[PDB]
Order: structure tokens, then sequence, then C-alpha cells
């Protein structure tokens, strides 16, 4: 199938049965163990690069695609047992996953071929393949005696049912406090009537982040945002701490027998940070750099918090207590730039800022996007489009839009890669697919759908990912996409942000929803001028818990509630409330990324270089860069090590001066 059209190269089905999906994991699985006995039993004197490392490639792309209509439905599906067996499908495929790269038969073949090979007769891509694969194994002790590998599976095993047992009992916790109307002064009419009322005056109020931030952001009784914060950090304090005083020295010892010195420099070698001491060096001197900025905006704060005090009659404590932070910061934004969120959103309809979204990125990285008019798709108000290279015609892949709230539908923002942009046996490339899904407020008494402007954000970096999963092409699926390193991979998404923060940009994708007049010139410079309001704070908080997640998998010996409450002290300037236990309710750790939190600002520093050395110097919308961008960053995806792609792009090494220059240190 020709790479000039879509025809017949995205055949994945949305409509699978619970059945279905039940038996085509059976035959997966069992269909690609035998290709992986298959390489296990070739004499090592026989290995081959056409019997070792191209079936083990293929096998790769082949099962990869009919996994995605396997696991995706259980985060899109409207039917509850097409769902459930999706996530089953993703139970059994994922134990399968580590089954085969647990393989010691096969590492064996993969080792001995790259010793008896001439990396020089192969690609570049192809080294890294063997390299890589190799890395994995030895990652996970095929090298090692069965009794060092054994060790390490009644381990890898535990650390995996403890992180499952921790994140279990966050997500069970169902602790409820009750006020009355008066203890939740200053809450809005619609929050209260949203909630329960018990057999008194009184409403009742859960942990879940719907309840609890617009409780601490906007309510002005101090003792009701003190309970409300003790409550939040003490959720499973018992529970989760002893889950977490046997997980860390459990990553500890794994961390060992695998020849690392923490767990942390087991995590960070495979990320572009490298290692420890890096990571290190990235936090303690941007908290630096912002110690002026949180010094200021803690002044600030705190005059603001002795002056309401005053004005209400409440007592004063000098101090900014944990369960002030969130009000205060909520009220300094209203007295710097006051923007009416709920004012703004009428300015975007989702038609035009879907349509105004498009039309930027098709002209800044040379394509043109199509919809596809009788696409199958999960839900009828999915759509799909097919992306061609503006001067080529060349079909790059398709992406579906899922945009708005829905009964089983992912409640968070994600773009789910969901077929690799690689080559297949024949030489011919694969199509790339991706799916963009968010939650977007859906049309409500006559007015269409009205996004705020962080929606307008979150529509631009979910589609930042998009474009890194369809413009990425390379010749192995592990590689393609974005499939890079954990702190690489919200550089193409943080960077693409920018750009609705920026004033000719946003008058793009705006439009009064009834008479269609655009945002006034002063709103426009008052919105973008307040982009940066409480960075300082903010900043050094989300560096406190990067030094906390670095801690707990450096040093596994220490008290996790101390290792943050001296951060908070030192670095945020705000004392964590004695009692409580964040760390325990710290979801990150067990499950997800450990090791790896200090990544998202690791990545925004490197985006913000790019965009202010090279699209602002250029001009946002040149196609020039815009195309070097597309080249030199998103095509190659993970067959070229982050900081190279960066350099190529920057025609020298990143640094986080724009960054800096951004914040006004
Ligand atoms: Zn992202």
């Amino acid at each position: 199938m020709s790479s000039y059209t879509a025809a017949g190269r995205n055949v994945l089905r949305w409509d699978l049965s619970p059945e279905q999906i039940k038996t085509r994991t059976e035959q997966l699985i069992a269909q690609t163990k035998q290709v992986y006995d298959t390489v296990g039993t070739i004499a090592l004197k026989e290995v081959t690069y056409e019997n070792c490392l191209q079936v083990l490639a293929d096998i790769e792309v082949t099962y990869i695609v009919e996994r995605t209509m396997l696991d995706f439905p259980q985060h899109v599906s409207s039917d509850r047992e097409v769902r459930a067996a999706s996530t089953e499908a993703d139970k059994k495929l994922s134990r399968f996953d580590i089954e085969m790269s647990m393989r010691e038969d096969v590492f064996q073949r993969i080792v001995h071929l790259q010793e008896t090979c001439d990396l020089e007769k192969i690609k570049p891509e192809a080294r890294r393949y063997l390299e890589k694969s190799i890395k994995m194994g030895k990652r996970n002790g095929l090298h090692l005696s069965e009794h060092i590998r054994n060790e390490i599976k009644s381990m890898k095993k535990r650390m995996s049912e403890l992180c499952i047992d921790f994140n279990k009992n966050l997500n069970e916790d169902d602790t409820s406090l009750v006020f009355s109307k008066a203890e939740l002064g200053a809450l809005p009419d619609d929050f209260i009537d949203s909630l329960e009322k018990t057999d008194e005056d009184k409403y009742k109020v859960t942990l879940k982040y719907p309840h609890y931030f617009p409780v601490m952001k906007k309510c002005c009784v101090p003792e009701t945002r003190r309970k409300m914060e003790m409550a939040f950090h003490t959720r499973c304090k018992q529970e989760n701490t002893a889950i977490l005083q046997q997980l860390l020295p459990l990553r500890a010892q794994v961390a060992k027998l695998l020849g690392y010195n923490t767990h942390a420099d087991f995590v960070l070698e495979l990320n572009t940070a490298k290692s420890t001491s890096r990571v290190a060096a990235f936090l303690d001197d941007l908290s630096q750099k912002l110690k002026p900025l949180g010094e200021a905006e803690r002044e600030f704060i705190l005059s603001l918090k002795k002056k309401e005090c005053e004005e209400r009659g409440f007592e004063y404590d000098g101090k900014i207590n944990a369960w002030d932070l969130h009000y205060y910061m909520t009220q300094t934004e209203e007295l710097k730039y006051s923007v009416d969120q709920e004012s703004l959103k009428e300015y975007f309809p989702i038609e035009v800022v879907t349509e105004g979204l498009l039309s930027i990125y098709q002209e800044l990285l040379g394509l043109s996007f199509e919809q596809v008019p009788d696409a199958h798709v999960w839900n009828k108000s999915v759509s799909l489009y097919t992306v061609k290279d503006k001067a080529t015609g060349e079909v790059l892949g398709q992406f579906y839009l899922d945009l708005y709230p829905r009964e089983g539908k992912y409640n968070h923002a994600a773009c789910f890669g969901l077929q690799p942009g690689c080559l297949l046996p024949d030489g011919s490339r694969m199509m790339s697919v991706a799916a963009l899904v968010v939650n977007f407020s859906q049309p409500v008494a006559g007015r269409p759908s009205l996004l705020r402007h962080d929606e307008v954000e979150t529509y631009f970096h979910e589609f930042g990912h998009v474009m890194h999963q369809i413009c990425a092409q390379t010749d192995f699926a592990r590689f393609s996409g974005t499939n890079v390193e954990r702190d690489f991979v919200e550089v193409p998404s943080q960077m693409l942000e920018n750009w609705v923060w920026d004033v000719d940009s946003l008058r793009k994708l705006s439009k009064h929803y009834k008479d269609g007049h655009p945002i006034t010139d002063e709103l426009l410079e008052k919105l973008v001028a307040s982009r940066l309001v409480n960075t300082g704070l903010l900043t050094l908080r989300q560096i406190v818990l990067s030094k906390v997640d670095q801690s707990l998998h450096t040093n596994a010996t220490l008290d996790a509630a101390s290792e943050y409450a001296k951060y908070c002290t030192e670095i945020l300037g705000v004392a964590a409330t004695p009692g409580t236990n964040m760390p325990a309710t710290f979801g990150h750790l067990a499950g997800g990324y450990d090791g790896q939190y200090y990544g998202y600002l690791w990545s925004e520093v490197f985006s913000m270089d790019m965009f202010h050395s090279c699209f602002k110097k250029e001009g946002i919308m040149n196609p020039e860069v815009g195309m070097k961008y597309r080249n030199l960053i998103l095509k190659p995806g993970g067959s070229l090590d982050g900081m190279d792609m960066l350099q190529n792009f920057l025609q020298r090494e990143p640094n986080q001066k724009a960054f800096l220059m951004s914040r006004g240190l």
C-alpha cells in the first residue's frame, strides 16, 4: 500500500465484543510466543541479522498494532463489558510483555549476534536497536546467575504489588467532612448546591480533587481550609507509610543486585538527565535562581493575609501556612490581572479553537489535514483526520479527536499512540495513527461548547503529542512515535503551549460565539501578561516534589514525611503541616514514573530554549524554522538521543538562559 494514500492503511477495529477481545488476546499471546520460542532456540553459531534481529523487529510491529485494538477500548468504549474485557486483556498482555523481556534464551541470541556482527554494515538505527535491546536485558539481569536473577524476581514482583496496593488505598478512600454554609464562606452558590446535605443544615465535602481545591482556593474561613488540608494529607497515612517503608528498601536492594548504586541511578540512565548528580544540580541551581522571586511573592502574600485578617477580625500568626498558599495565590491572580475566565471563554467556541489550532499546525509544519467523511469510530462524537505532507502529498498518518466527557471515558487529557510510523517487512511504511482524548465542556443551555483559556492550552499541548506521533518515522516500532526519553516526551507538548500565550495566534483562535467580535487588545495584553503570576512559588513547589522524589530513591532509610518537611521549609518557605504525610498520598511514587518527577520541569527548560532561541527570533509562524523542528525534533522519534536532536536543532548545546529570562531571573 502506497505512502500517498490512507486507503487500507488503517484497519483497526473499534467495535470488537468482549468475547472477541478475549479470543484475540489468547491468540496474540500464543502466536507471539511461538515467534520468541523460535528465536530463542536458534543455534548461537547460526544467528543472523535476518533470522534474529529482523524476526524480532517484525514481530514487534505486528504485536504492537494488534495490541492497541485490545488495550485501547478500556479508555473510550461506551460498553462497560467491552471496557472490562479490554482491562483484562491489558493485564494479560502486560504480564506476557514481562515474560518475553525475561527471556534468557532470546537474550543470548542477540548478544551473540552483536559479537559477530559488523555494525558498520547495518544502519545506525539498527545498531541502536541491538544496543538498546541488550541494554534492557542487562537491566533485567539476564547476564547474571540464576540465583541473582530469581532474587531480582521475587523483588520486582513485590514492588509491583506494593504499588498497586498504595494506589488502591488512595483511590478507594472515601474520607468526608461536614461543614455549615457559614464554614464554607466565599464558596460559590453552584459549588455548595452540588454538595450533598445531611440531617442537619450541614453540607458534605469529600477529599477528591473536585471538592478539595475549590475550597482551598476560595473558602475565606481559615479554620475550614485548615481541616481540609489536614484530612487531605493524612489519607491512608498508616497503610501507605508502611508500604513506603518496605518499598524504598526493596528498590535499593534491586538496584544493587543489578549493579547500580541507587534506584534513582537505575531510573535516570535511560533519561536525558543521565544521572542523580545531574538532576540534583539541575534542581538545586534552579531553586537558587528562584529564591528572590519566591521571597517577593511570599512577602506579598503575607501582606495580603495580614490585611485580610484585619478587615475580617481574623487572628493573625504572621506566617503562610500550608492551608493558606492556594487561597492567597488565587487572591494574587485576582489582584494583579483579574482575568474573567468565565467571560473570556465566550470568545473560544470549540468550532473556532479547533479550526484555528489545525490551521496553525498545518502552516507551521507544512502539512494538510483532511477530515475523513464516513469514518469508523468508537463513538459518533469522534472525528477522524488524514495528515498529508503539503509538498509531497505523502500520507503521514491519521488522528482522531474525542473532545467531550463521556461515561466510561478516560477523564484526563492525553494522546494515545495507536499505530507506529515504522517500516513494514516489504520496506513500505506503516501509517501512523493517534487519538487525542480530552474532556471539554459540552454545549449547554443553547450555547456552543466554550473553552476556558487553560483548556485551549491543554488542546495545544495534547495536539503537540499528536504531531510527534504522526511526524515520527523510524525503521523500528520500538523507536517510533513518542518513544523518546521520559524526561523528553513533554518537550513537543510544552513548547506548543507557548502559542496560546501569543497575541497574534490568539487572534486566530477566538471570536465571540454570539456576534463574533474579537477579544480587545486590552484584554489580550492583560491575558498574556498574566502568564507568570505566582511562578515563583508554583515552581519552587514543583522543585520540592522533585527533590522528595529523588530523595526517596537515593536513600531508602530516610523518613519520607521528614524529607518532605525539610524541603518545604528550605525551598518553598511554607512549612509542611505537623502530623500530615504528603508522601503517603504522593501517587507518583508507587505506580507511574518514580524517580522521574523532575522530568516535567526539565522538559520545560528545553522547550523554552527552542521557542525563544528559534521561533521567537525568526517569527513563530516561520515555515523554515517550523520544518526544521518537524524534521530534527519530531521525525526521528526515539531513534536518536534527546540531547542530540536538541543540538541538531539548536546548532549548539541547550541551556536554561531562555527559561530564566522568561521568569525575569
Ligand atoms: Zn503531555
